């Protein structure tokens, strides 16, 4: 039974968040996505990737504390995957202290600008980003700000 | 099923490699080390991922031709695996004209300097890179100079 | 009629900075200089920036808020330009949410290590960085540390 | 009178290319492209980038020798724009002898990873790029490999 | 009489920061490891790298204040040396306003991954790291947690 | 006794060469620059070198052959130094195979954009790189090409 983790703040996740969701669904027997404990708090943001994420029925999403790498063994995973030297800094490190493996994949062109803290910024300013993020954190977007 | 090709040229294999394969057989159900068509020929260097392989039992060894992700599709393979913006360029063509994904994975410390190239050079002209190479390169390359 | 706009918090504007801005106005009929909203006040900036850049007629300061491309639109210009990955997301941001164009350029060798932040440390600190800076930025340093 | 230089080899041209080509249009009076002297022939070249820009009424393409900056001073051009450390090195070795300056702009995101060089490998090979590339090149390259 | 300075904050000492530690002391006649002014106090990380550093009868401890190169002419030493483009924008601003070189010299394979905030929040939550890190600085580590 | 090997083909030597040979002399007690075994020969470099040098004392040239490491340990030298991710690759191999440590320097600005490679081309077609290279350089180049 294989297994990714996909670990991160979500404030709040992007498109090119669910294309490293999309891609790790689709290697893996399952997915967790973990909300590492920021403008939207930790329901919302459960929330919005759950909503965002109905279109994968071997993900799941879940809350994390401390290590990212107990959170992996513990729910018995088998590795993290991130989209994509600080990385590197930290996948050698989670190596090193509980033998847990990173796999490292390539954003889709389309979303390699993107982040979460670009897109709250731009946002917030009035720019529009939404074809940069789901439908469902568009909403919740809109509304924070209105 | 799960499945992961892991293609380069092995000329020859090194111990970086062997992480990288190990690592990916840990991860997917199959493993195909691809060697795509130079110091060794192409049989010795199958040879050479065969005999540092064995204790891999998923992972399966078979030379290449043509684009790698025809490779992927034809063996009704997954997702590409190697270890590590040049590889980026190469990821995001093999999606863009056959839908193949690339997962990376950072290089163990100890090998992050051996390459297949600057093993070779280094043993021409005398240096000692057998830590750094599989036992079946080792004989192979004291053979070659002697 | 072609323009670019160099934005920047300019606290203070440096010489690789002012080399920028020649640049540009060799290259576009003109050129606006955005001091977007620290150790110096706002209308220091601009003082500096203007006592900095009088030899260029076709450069004009201005005080800018909100989204640079809101800046750059409003004002009719045509392009951003900007001394030189973290760059490359914004230009792309800024590409898709205004269709404003991002034009980079090298910076002179001699001003290579100059930034505003690291000469405010070094000055601090009694540090000589008087040939990194415009002689109106020299004046308000000398006087704000004694 | 504002004038931009966008040289390379360009064998074959790419809708990257184009893309610096257009956004070179939209702001500089005039815009050379110098091929600078392989796959196609010189004349093919010319044709294939003639046949790709002619929307763009200030653009001209022309054969290059020698130095790109004595073909940038000796049309009376003022500026050398291209798309993106290697052209730093260049755009500084430029700048110290004959006093040309060089603008960069990012890659749409969307043609980030096509090169000359890779989509040729890859149409070789039986790869379909003709999405990264003009019609005019994707009739030309349908046709050598036919 | 040939002299290095290795600046920092050594907030804990690392195994990397030893491993530089002891190759500038392999170098040059006198190094002198400069405690720049966090989680342990002044007193705590002067042990720590005394401590660590009793196999190194030319190296001396001592607390910086001030620029670091105020530091290396005070003491009449003769560069800064440190283990690794940041450091390079203070490596030439620091030897245009003192003339005081800086080498750098590669960390080992082993310790690639290590720094003192890594290694300071993975062992917070729990994470081994005494691998990492000198026998003096684990155990203050264990007394600080506990 | 204290030393460091500055290795290269110097083909020709650069000021950014000399600057790396002045800073290392500076620091050790003797300087060995290595001429690796182009344009000019061996004869050539050896000159171009020593007549660039003469005002350094404890500077020696001497050809090399094979591994730089072994020029190192037969030499009794103690270090290689050179000016500046694929160094790092060579830094680490050489501490590997013959525990040589390799200490790494800055360019000064002025010279940042120099190559030998990029001087050769610049120069043969026609563009004026003497303020780049040493005058027994530039001599010599001047009567290659006339
Ligand atoms: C890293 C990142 C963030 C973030 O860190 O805020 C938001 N989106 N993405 C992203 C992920 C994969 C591909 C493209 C973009
Ligand atoms: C890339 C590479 C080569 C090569 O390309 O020649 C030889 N070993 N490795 C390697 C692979 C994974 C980790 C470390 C090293
Ligand atoms: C980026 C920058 C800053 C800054 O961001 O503080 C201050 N100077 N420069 C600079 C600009 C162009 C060339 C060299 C230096
Ligand atoms: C550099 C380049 C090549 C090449 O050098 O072969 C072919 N296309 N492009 C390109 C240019 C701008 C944007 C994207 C791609
Ligand atoms: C930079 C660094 C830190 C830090 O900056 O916190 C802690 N260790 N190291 C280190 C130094 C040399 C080699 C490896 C690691
Ligand atoms: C690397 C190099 C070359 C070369 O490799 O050809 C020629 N000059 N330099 C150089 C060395 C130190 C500083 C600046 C430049």
């Amino acid at each position: 039974m294989t297994g990714a983790v996909c670990p991160g703040s979500f404030d709040p996740v992007t498109l090119g968040h669910v294309d490293i969701f999309e891609r790790a669904a689709a290697q893996f027997d399952e997915v967790v996505v973990a909300i590492l404990v920021g403008m939207f708090d930790l329901d919302e943001r459960i929330a919005m990737v759950k909503e965002s994420t109905t279109h994968l029925p071997n993900l799941r999403v879940q809350v994390g504390h401390g290590l990212v790498v107990d959170f992996v063994r513990s729910c018995g995973m088998t590795a993290i995957v991130k989209g994509l030297e600080y990385e590197l800094q930290m996948a050698q490190m989670n190596k090193h202290i509980a033998g847990v493996d990173t796999f490292f994949v390539a954003t889709a062109p389309r979303y390699s600008f993107v982040s979460s803290s670009l897109a709250k910024e731009v946002a917030m300013l009035g720019g529009d980003v939404s074809e940069l993020l789901p439908e469902p954190v568009n909403r919740r977007l809109r509304d924070r700000l209105n």
